[PDB]
């Protein structure tokens, strides 16, 4: 159950990493939350846009997995993404500079291993410093 | 055990809560190592110093632990910070403004039950999106 949760984390990290959204999309509930900074839900079809977005943005992009724990029905990961800024991005267009950034995912899954509601916390400190 | 790190996690943020620095303090190893926001260790003296500093500008801070998860020797909690900003803090002057912003913590313990290694994830955006 656990073992199979962080599987299914590590699978959405290997679709971000071919760049392939649809791939991290596959594994969520049809009734999945997404929550923002302040804990308000963003819909579904606004998340695929951030997320289409940053491969846009970041097309070279790769994200590390520093760590993952899991417990219970959920999972978290820290993770560090490692990009060059090569499209437009939040507004500020491309650069080409080397970008990177940190943030935790966490993920909570259905009884049948789907992805019901995601938090995450991101540390854009260091891009928009760079930026 | 994962059971008894986690109630070392959730004494963390009770003292936290109680605006007692010296008590986080008191769960680390005697050679914890902290990372800062680019993976370099930072001093335990200047982590320290950082604290006293968020107490001191932060006085009336309240951590709501929204989710803890223990496996092994490691504990992850996204917690949510709650205040109003009232000292200098990081060069940034007081708004006397409400403040709010969530993040991680990592925790990775000895067999004893010490912090010996710490990792953070922070979105401060709160404090400077303006
Ligand atoms: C309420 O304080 C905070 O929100 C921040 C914070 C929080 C914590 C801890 C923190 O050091 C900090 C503080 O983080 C340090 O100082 C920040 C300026 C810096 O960006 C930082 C996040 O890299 C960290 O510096 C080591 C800031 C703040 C506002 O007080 C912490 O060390 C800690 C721990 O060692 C063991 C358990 C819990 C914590 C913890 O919650």
């Amino acid at each position: 159950s656990t073992t199979a949760n962080k599987e299914r984390c590590l699978e959405m990290v290997a679709a971000w990493n071919r760049w392939d959204v649809s791939g991290v999309v596959a594994h969520w509930a049809p009734d999945v939350v997404h929550y923002d900074d302040e804990d308000k839900p963003v819909s579904a079809e606004e998340v695929v846009r951030r997320m289409n977005s940053a491969v846009e943005a970041f097309p070279d992009l790769r994200l590390d997995v520093r760590s993952i724990v899991g417990e219970g029905d959920r999972v978290m990961l820290r993770i560090t993404c490692s990009a060059t800024h090569q499209g437009v991005f939040m507004g500020i267009a491309p650069t080409g500079r080397k970008v990177r950034w940190t943030y935790l995912e966490e993920l909570r899954f259905s009884e049948a291993g789907k992805v019901v509601e995601h938090w995450d916390v991101f540390n854009f400190s260091p891009l928009f410093r760079d930026l």
